[PDB]
């Protein structure tokens, strides 16, 4: 029924702690369709919903492209593995377009906060990213532009209103390196990016609240893991404090 | 979709843990009517006991949080409603499961080993509906999975290894079965030393390489020993 909000936040809740991010999403769904303004609660139990809803089919479309590309040599086994990964492909772009229906329709055109449109500009980059992931052959590119766009603006709202210590300026950051790595082949932006955003978190530590300060240091340590990846192939120098 | 483009799916499906699929695939091959290899048998297993895991670990977190909700009626009503609903699903997998066990795989079953397995599979599908029954039904449940394990457990007896991992498997749910449903835990502990005992008199066989199964059910067959028996005056160990 046409239930009140604080009765499917607490569904969702019930979702979660099973672990049935199905349910917890479509409660979650149902928030957001109301209408009102989501708090941060909210606001983060529908992403982590959505979050798991598509994190497991990008998980099995990477096992899947890995055994069709193992499987090249066998044509019966390669066709099945392609068909199986264009069926996944199908729910992953189902899942995004979603999210996508619901950032454009509610989330974002009610913002009433920097902070919270930084959040939904992210989200919106990091669906269309999720797309480009699995997008082929000449309709990439678009899909990439709408990624980078949502990245971008998110970013010149983040870095004019927020802290450099704030988890969604530093989120912003990791995931906008990883589509300039990734999606965009360009790891010398994609470690600047990261870098800069430790650099200037670090720079400004005395901005960490203690409610941000498990988030900002989480997040903190996920762009120095990636740069320690990617600033492979010599370099990557030890710290020290003296 | 011919039998092996269903089986290549199951193992596709399986290794991107996408359950529902290599349940789904499985669940056609068994309705073409023919006899189960070895390996088709272990990937429709593999398979529902990945798709009702999930319910079960869901119904005792959701029965869980049911049960702590004192002087929130409508919390804890919610609650239930929501444990109901994910019953509902674990009943329609069982009976799903149970449905092919009765119509297929238990009467094409050939030799005694794959009897033992069906067998046990009924068992333990029964079993599942006898954790979330209650009332009237209940019974009839309990009886079901206990007359399952039982004809299971005489077959393996007589025709197979006590190294076998489904005859051991099979000693450790029905032990399991006696301790936790039929609140009968000197009928477990007995069942499980007996097959622990004679499955370690032929330790050299278990330690060979085909043998890796039987070794993580011997594992599983010692824990819930000493879980059940003795643990008031021992003593943490440690090995130099
Ligand atoms: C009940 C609510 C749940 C679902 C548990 O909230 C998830 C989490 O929600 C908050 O954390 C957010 C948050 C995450 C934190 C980094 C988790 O950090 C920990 C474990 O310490 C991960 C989540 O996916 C979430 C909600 C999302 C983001 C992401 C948003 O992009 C659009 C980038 C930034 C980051 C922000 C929003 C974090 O503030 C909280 O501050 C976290 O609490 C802690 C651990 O301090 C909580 O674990
Ligand atoms: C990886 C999964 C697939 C390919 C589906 O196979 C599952 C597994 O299938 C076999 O193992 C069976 C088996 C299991 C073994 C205990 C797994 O052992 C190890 C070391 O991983 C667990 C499975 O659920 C399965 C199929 C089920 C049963 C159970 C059936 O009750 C009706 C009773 C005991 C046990 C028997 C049938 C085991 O022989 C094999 O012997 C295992 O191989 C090894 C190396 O141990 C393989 O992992």
């Amino acid at each position: 029924p046409h239930m009140d909000k604080n009765e499917l936040v607490q569904k969702a809740k019930l979702a979660e702690q099973a672990e049935r991010y199905d349910d917890m999403a479509a409660c979650m769904k149902s928030v957001t369709e109301q209408g009102a303004e989501l708090s941060n609660e909210e606001r983060n139990l529908l992403s982590v919903a959505y979050k798991n809803v598509v994190g497991a089919r990008r998980s099995a479309w990477r096992v899947v492209s890995s055994i069709e590309q193992k499987t090249e040599g066998a044509a019966a086994a390669q066709q099945m593995a392609r068909e199986y990964r264009e069926k996944i492909e199908t729910e992953l772009r189902d899942i995004c377009n979603d999210v996508l229906s619901l950032l454009e329709k509610f989330l974002i055109p009610n913002a009433s906060q920097a902070e919270s449109k930084v959040f939904y500009l992210k989200m919106k980059g990091d669906y269309y990213r999720y797309l480009a992931e699995v997008a082929a052959g000449d309709d990439k590119k678009g899909i990439v532009d709408q990624s980078q766009q949502a990245y971008q603006e998110a970013f010149e709202i983040s870095a004019a209103a927020m802290q450099p210590t704030h988890p969604i300026r530093l989120g912003l950051a990791l995931n906008f390196s990883v589509f300039y790595y990734e999606i965009l082949n360009s790891p010398e932006k994609a470690c600047s990016l990261a870098k800069t955003a430790f650099d200037e978190a670090i720079a400004e530590l005395d901005t960490l609240s203690e409610e941000s300060y498990k988030d900002s240091t989480l997040i903190m340590q996920l762009l120095r893991d990636n740069l320690t990846l990617w600033t492979g192939g010599g370099g990557r120098r030890r710290e020290t404090q003296v």
